[PDB]
């Protein structure tokens, strides 16, 4: 079995188990049905990395459904208090878009790129709120997301005011939440009691990876070495032994929400690993570092009937989060893409 045949694997298992009503995912393998936004919209994410390796047209239809199934269980409606919410379901609508020319996820897209905009504050100089509720807090989570929705959007409409936003959104997250040492991304900031407080505790991949895949996209819209610099900078860090990693292989940050961290992390690693100025030897490193995650997962972390859980290094013995798998599904197609 290649990497290929195992990331179509974890596709199928994906699909079979949490597969529910209207075209969307459900929360967990076992007593909930929830819908949960975001997670159906990197669900979009693993099923355009489906449809790129194979070419294999079944997966159009899949992704139509999911993309109108997101509208009918958010209440028939896009918008969400949660701006990264937002933010990443406009990136997978873009880079359908780029793939398919389908006209309907470029229009979510457009209507989602307007309430990310409104989400920005001079509060703490700059950044996308969390939450259209709480515009003191601006997070790392939504921030690079909407810096690599700029990108994307200005890769399409190549329009200077897309690559502004995009600029501007990542000068802040550069000056305000990297570790200017290790180029590792801190999770806010927010106001208490007078005092604007950085949450330096709170290190996650997922930050850290829309960071880098945030930096990776301006240095291919701009040529600027800076940001080919800083993504090396933080990708370097990501691969040293540190605060993401255990015995090498990326750390359990639980379930929930944490369970997709991982994921998004391979996913914007692997595209730096695939610029064409990254220097030789880098490569070799940050694909050897995909491999052993990837080999890791695939020998110690998976049930045998392909469910991953939030230790790559442990089979889970209960529930699986849809999280948890789609950071699984993310690794050996970012796997299957470095082949
Ligand atoms: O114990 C708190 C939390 O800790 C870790 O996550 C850190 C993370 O928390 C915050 O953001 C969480 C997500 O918010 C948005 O998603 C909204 C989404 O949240 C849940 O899935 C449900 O309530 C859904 O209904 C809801 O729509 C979005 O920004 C997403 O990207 C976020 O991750 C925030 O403080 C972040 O800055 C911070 O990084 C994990 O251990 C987690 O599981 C845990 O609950």
């Amino acid at each position: 079995a290649d990497w290929g045949e195992v990331a179509e694997n974890l596709q199928e298992q994906t699909y079979n188990i949490y597969l529910t009503s209207n075209g969307t995912f459900r929360q967990d393998n076992e007593g909930n049905e929830n819908f949960n936004y975001w997670w159906n919209a990197h669900m979009l994410d693993v099923l355009i990395d489906g449809y790129e390796r194979t070419g294999d047209e079944s997966y159009l239809p899949k992704m139509k459904s999911l993309l109108e199934g997101i509208e009918v269980r958010n209440g028939n409606k896009y918008e969400n208090v949660f701006i990264a919410a937002m933010e990443w379901l406009g990136i997978a609508c873009l880079r359908t878009y780029k793939l398919t020319n389908d006209q309907q996820y470029k229009e979510v897209a457009d209507l989602l790129w307007e309430e990310t905009k409104q989400g920005w504050s001079d509060v703490h100089g700059g950044g996308i709120a969390w939450k259209t509720d709480t515009p003191n807090s601006k997070n790392a989570c939504s921030n690079g997301p909407a810096a690599i929705f700029a990108l994307y959007l200005y890769e399409i409409d190549q329009d200077e005011e897309d690559l502004e936003w995009a600029k501007k959104i990542y000068h802040w997250l550069k000056d305000t939440l990297v570790d200017p040492e290790s180029g590792l991304v801190w999770d806010n900031i927010d106001y208490h009691d007078g005092e604007a407080i950085i949450n330096r505790d709170w290190i996650f991949t997922y930050n850290v990876g829309t960071y880098i895949g945030a930096a990776n996209l301006l240095h291919q819209a701009t040529g600027e070495g800076m940001y080919l610099d800083d993504a090396i900078k933080s990708a370097s860090s990501v691969v040293a032994p540190g605060e993401l990693t255990t015995g090498g292989v990326l750390k359990n940050e639980g379930q929930g929400d944490g369970g997709l961290f991982k994921g998004i992390l391979v996913r914007y690693f692997t595209q730096l690993a695939l610029n064409p100025d990254l220097p030789d030897g880098k490569r070799n490193e940050f694909e050897e570092f995909v491999l052993f995650n990837a080999e890791t997962l695939y020998h110690n972390g998976l049930t045998s009937a392909g469910l991953a859980g939030p230790n790559w290094n442990d089979e889970p013995s209960g529930r699986v989060d849809l999280s948890t798998q789609l950071s699984g599904v993310m690794l050996m197609e970012a796997k299957a893409l470095l082949e």
